[PDB]
């Protein structure tokens, strides 16, 4: 804390309150998010498997990860369950969690999650060392600093949050829209703002209505900074018979009570502040809104309605103030620090998951062959064991003694070795010196796989070894097919999860 | 209605292990995730969570609550959790949140939970049928009595306090003894409660009464007196023990205030002086007052003197039951016999399982070199399994060991040993296929060998228990006596 | 604590539960009620008068009588506003008080409430010192200890507590039968139980629908215990010209959650575990319940309503369990128990009340004549006490010497002597010797008050008081009377807020 | 966007009182009971549910939070609020319920609400547009630097510490002095900041920093030394003082932790010793460490050292602010200039009208007699109004009295004296009518000569206040010189 801090205005409490409003640019998680989400997954929590209670996935954050009793970690759950909230929810709820009518989730013995696909999406590759862990409070578990997304997050679900009086609001975006500009941006590290607004015209609501005039989102996306209108999906209908005005509402601004609004319509109404309603009904149900406001037939509906707008949330402003954490500092940041700061995660991250499956990849080839030496030595080493008194005696005769790499020569005739392996084990001119290690493999074998169907099964695995780390070492080999491989996984992206624009701007 | 059977699970004890659900629900939980009295502390937190998530899903602070008073020495007069820590103290302040402080089960703890996975208890499912949980513990503590409950809080009759285990002990042993032995008979081991927070239990008839028919109302009374200071002839009054349960901090202020109204007089000075080691009230009397006269109005105007109700009802084959001394005794003698038989009838399957496998083991091992030979002949592991199974094994060196106690009982006799000719299962075929080649090493024999000899031996052992009801009860005695020995310890209740 | 208590298996703890958790049966309040009615007429916050808001009521409960964080006195502040809960509310709320699916009441700060009109009968006479008073957790202020109700309150109401695992369950019932048991009893106290049930057939819930059968009802009565059955009020409809069969639902048993009970058919239907339904909707509104059951073309509608009875809370039984404390102890107690206990507490209250207004008329009278001898001497008072130089003065000379009664001696031609006033004060032999606090009367009085409508204004009111006093001691003289008094009391409680029964009994 | 300036306006110091709404709210309530430092205590339950009830009606423990936070002497510098009963302590360790502990104000609170009825600041109406509130308190003591304010935990920027009341009032008057002085000429009478908890502030740049611009970050160093025991040779550290707002048990816990894991080495015991009467930790120092090394190692990886940043934003015009030493000063002499001047104008109006009541009682008075008798003819009260106010009434003995400067400005010309007749009004005339028979006594003419005597003196000296800026501002010195004299003490902290 005291160290690290020695230049900043901000001291290490101003810091804590830094790290945990804001999010980060790259996943745009805040610690809690992060927090219960990777707690789902470690739970194995997943889209495809059976609902959980969220009260168990509660108990698990509050017991391994967020130890306090702020109801912060049950209400994101809720929140990421809501599709009036999150652009493109992480959570898949089941019960009852809440409605845009401002009414509140059933405890959490009453509602049971699990991960929603996307969320996998976001967490793609946390097993493949591709991101920093920190210590949990208590030194017993790890969390990740940072989630290994494929899903340009803080963008598309947006965000809010405020520390030292510096507030963060980033309104949700479409996703489809989102990946298209970072493939602009892959293909072009200097495309402009305006190159860019050609694929993300501006913002996306879940709650869909409409945004009157570009000013606000151009400013916005070139500084940070900028205020936009969001106005309510409402024409006027006329009936044929009767000439009967009724207004009907479809669509609301994002971030408005649905029962709030029409709260205050009434009360309008009653204080004869807003003329020319004979009847205010609300008639949405599971498949979509729809707010009747009947018109008198001495009243204009256009009238009525324009005076709506003015006099209330049927029009709200939304002041985008783009903030996020970027290597550590909260920074404003503009529409393109914002793709770059996610195509530069993902660069880290391909190439961290690279090295990584390439360790892998070469740790289990090293085992095969001490395996597959074994299989081809099967009577001397029995014979060898069975006259040892001890394992630990077999472990170090195992060692002693080269071993004439038999049928098995061939599989071999050198990028499999690993890196930390040194020069005097391995094939050394003709033998096989074995690592102390891959005796255990050894002496841990089990008598099941000395069958016929294990030399099938082993040059198998080996030879899709090789073919593996070939394919690695291209990756590694060249900028460009890793920058391949970011393209294909954002197109994929695109693929599965990009749905229609739903705000309309104009 | 349904509601009342609801209030009344939630708060009453059962009989047997003396706890009640969010009790046994904690426990359970500490159990589980090894939290014992003899590896590192946990944070209070994890444990929390852990009873939150699988069994616990009510906003209620009852769990972190729970956790608290069984780390409480005011609270508990056997604490179940060693907690390190800010866990409140006797002024009724707070313990702090479950972040900061931390706890492990407290040895006696595990012989409340004794025997828990060796099938002695029947478990329940959780609340969403995704975990099982004790319905009663496998205690070797007779700890309702020792450790008392209480539902009046939250507007039930349960009210047991608690008591010595060294003398509830000696209690169900000489129940043990004589089964036909009086109430009278009993309390000349159990003379009373005994409290947590020691003090005097002022006259014996309400005692009698409550042991005799589960009902009856007691007095405590603390333990103070007056000194007179050998410079000045000043009196001061010194409250050393308090009646159970009653909050220090309060009653001080009860005292503050009765004096500012003139209620109670002849007090100059009034202040707490107690420590880390003794509590030490120190009332000063006025000059002109007399301090047996002060000490007495306190007694009968402050809670230095109160009375406590004890209303012995506890669950009972499903039912509440108001119970007495009697009663409550032989509820736990009789779980004990259920409790160590379940775990004999256990031990001696698990026993017998492990030995037949042992026997297919040693079998394979006298027949290394034609195994070998016919698992390396075959494709599927598959085919060596039915092709280990088809033929018989001559019991090589083996016949030694084994040559009949030892088939667990579900095994059908065309398998074993049938001419000198060893009868293969196909599960055995599995151990066999499972052996590591490390266990091809000398000290496999050796390290078989003498497994297989101490199976018998238990087996042995076992069998002599559900032979003799008598040898089952002389083990229940050796169990309590144990018990007696490593945690009975001294009465700290006076009683007058 | 310690001496009082000394006789039963009850100790401290054991009796603050008991006199927290059930009702006293005189006005059927538990402290908690009587602790927010009382802080609610102390306000003013009356029937007739403007809401104030419940956070209000609320601060000052909690500052003044009840100094514990507990929702329990905002929850009985919403419970006493809503109708599915008491039979005769006794707040009138406005704002969101939660409905019968279960859904909670706004925060405290955006309801309003104030006492309802019956709440009044409730507390009528309590400033006459009419009941005791105890003090509060911090000795500053007063607490009623049970509160003189005009109304039957235990048994209109209802009850339900528990404490050292003995429970109350007394169901609400119907005010206007409930009087006529009290006035049955009060013409014949030796009235049987079978007597009484010709006045009060059964309980009566705010929730209407039916009771099955009397010999639960009886046993009730007659002992305090017993079950009885309440069963929905639902017809099957048939369509004249399709023939679908529509079970509705108008009305259901008490303390049945309407969603849950939805909720609970929903999934009868979803395990086939009940059959016939092709629909269920629940089309309640403000003006009453209306669940809808549409009926399978192919299946029996009588069946599936009778299936429904028997799976479902369409059918409950209740049990009463008639406990309410009664002179200090909770005791069970039969129907004529409690009506007793009412019309006793009736008689005391009178009487008391009938002492108070006695020594309060005597009190204003006898200031009166002090006022009344002091206008007829203006003069001589005048020159008295403009020539004494002190008002210390003037007092101890006013009292020196008696008073020429003049005019006002006519007014005197003696019930009207307060009975704390000693022989020696008051109009010996012709002359007016002035209690010492009556100089003050004369000292203490405005100029304002020497006009010529004072002498009409004062003559006027010792006639009324005279006349008031002759009243009052007819009242204590005649026990029949006073028992005319109560009579009348309840006649008018039954004319003012007597209603229909709703539960029909069968 | 809204949410913002609402979530700005809760946190926010108004920078004039230095308090945040809730703050103003609680304290105005217990100004409104009367519960004053020299009363009785209340119990906290009373001002809470005072409080919840006019002025804050939302669940949040906020009311009794702030009341707690104003009670303790290790959280405000000039503690608002004189508490007896638990409330909590250096530990973190919370207070008890509401229901038990009991409050008033504390001398120095009266201070910051003087004059409160003296029409002297601006109400704004209640959450329900029943009651009204302070808009600002009338202050006398600067309270915004004096006790300092804080919205870190709350997300926002407001971050500033206490300091000394003496070193404060005297900037105040250099500044009255030479409205031009410099920031350097403040820094002579206002060295740095003074925190209750004492300890050490290291280093001066920060302070000059955030003086001259509202921003800069600071170090705050716990006092600590080492000791050697003079029979043993052993090494301790004792820690005396602690960082401001550092929780020992925290901190404690910080450092048994750290030795756990081999992260600092050389300790070989940890203790808390602190009592009532002085906070200390003691840390033993292994025989083969270093006490200096040891010492500065805690001091770099513990809370023994902290960074404070300032961040001086306060409420101005309406607004959010970043204000220097300089303004902050500024808005509180401007503060106390308004207070002041409004005090006179209402102090003058009060006087005047009493005056001009008083003139109609001693008239009646001079005319007794004839008043008598006209109020006697009358047959409605209403007719002896209309006649008193009919005919003027010779100015008696009274002349000698009143014979212009104590007509209330509103009193029209027709009314009063115009000629040896006294015109009287209306209003007057309900004053007589309303005179109790008991005023007619001797001693009437004393008091009230008495009284109105004692109006003009007033009367005349508020008069000399407004006619001179410069008697003002001397009556501002005064007041502020009166303060730093009754309530002024040791600065705590040591800057190096
Ligand atoms: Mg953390
Ligand atoms: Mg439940
Ligand atoms: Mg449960
Ligand atoms: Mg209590
Ligand atoms: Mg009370
Ligand atoms: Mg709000
Ligand atoms: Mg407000
Ligand atoms: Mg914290």
């Amino acid at each position: 804390i005291e160290e690290e801090l020695k230049s900043s205005y901000l001291d290490y409490a101003m810091s804590v309150i830094v790290g945990r409003a804001l999010p980060d640019v790259r996943d745009g998680l805040k610690p809690v998010h992060r927090r219960v989400l990777y707690a789902m997954n470690v739970l194995g929590n997943d889209w495809n498997k059976a609902y959980k209670k969220s009260a168990r996935v509660v108990g698990d954050v509050i017991g391994k990860y967020h130890p306090h009793g702020d109801s912060a970690v049950y209400d994101t759950i809720v929140r990421m369950a809501q599709p009036f909230s999150l652009r493109y929810m992480l959570v898949d709820g089941q019960g009852n969690f809440g409605s845009i009518d401002g009414d509140s989730a059933a405890a959490m013995r009453y509602t049971e999650i699990r991960l929603a696909k996307i969320a996998h999406e976001l967490m793609a590759d946390l097993e493949k060392e591709t991101v920093d862990f920190v210590d949990n409070y208590d030194g017993t578990e790890k969390i990740p600093d940072v989630m290994p997304t494929k899903i340009p997050n803080l963008l598309v679900n947006g965000s809010s949050g405020i520390a030292v009086g510096m507030a963060t609001n980033i309104p949700p975006h479409n996703l489809t829209e989102v990946i298209n500009g970072c493939l602009a941006y892959i293909d072009d590290e200097d495309i402009s703002i305006e190159g860019l607004m050609e694929h993300i015209p501006g913002p996306d609501f879940p709650t869909a209505a409409i945004i009157n005039g570009r000013r606000g989102i151009e400013e916005a996306y070139r500084t940070g900074r900028g205020k936009v209108y969001i106005r309510a999906r409402a024409e006027v209908e006329v009936d044929a018979k009767t000439g009967r005005e009724t207004i009907i509402v479809h669509e609301i601004p994002y971030q408005v009570n649905k029962a709030r609004l029409i709260e205050k319509i009434a009360e309008l109404v009653k204080e004869k502040r807003v003329e020319g309603i004979s009847a205010l009904r609300d008639e949405s149900d599971k498949d979509g809104m729809r707010i009747v406001i009947e018109v008198k037939r001495d009243a204009v509906g256009e009238v009525v309605l324009n005076n709506l707008y003015s006099q209330t949330q049927l029009q709200v402003s939304f002041g985008i103030n783009m903030v996020a954490l970027h290597h550590g500092q909260p920074k404003i940041m503009n529409l393109k620090d914002i793709i770059a700061a996610f195509v530069r995660h993902r660069r880290e991250v391909v190439t961290r998951r690279t090295i990584f499956e390439l360790r892998k990849a070469r740790d289990r080839a090293h085992i095969l062959e001490a395996l597959a030496v074994a299989l081809a030595n099967i009577d001397p080493i029995i014979e060898l064991i069975r006259h040892a008194p001890t394992p630990a005696e077999a472990k170090t005769a195992l060692v002693a003694n080269p071993w004439q790499l038999g049928n098995v020569a061939a599989m071999l005739e050198d990028a499999a070795r690993p890196e930390w392996l040194e020069p005097e084990f391995g094939v050394r001119d003709g033998l096989y010196y074995l690592t102390e290690q891959q005796a255990q493999a050894i002496l841990d074998l089990r008598l099941q796989k000395l069958t016929g169907l294990e030399h099938e099964k082993l040059l198998d695995e080996y030879k899709e070894l090789l073919d593996q780390i070939a394919e690695l070492l291209r990756i590694l080999g060249s900028a460009d097919r890793l920058m391949e491989v970011i393209r294909e996984e954002l197109e994929l992206v695109r693929e599965q999860f990009g749905d229609k624009r739903r705000t309309e701007i104009t």
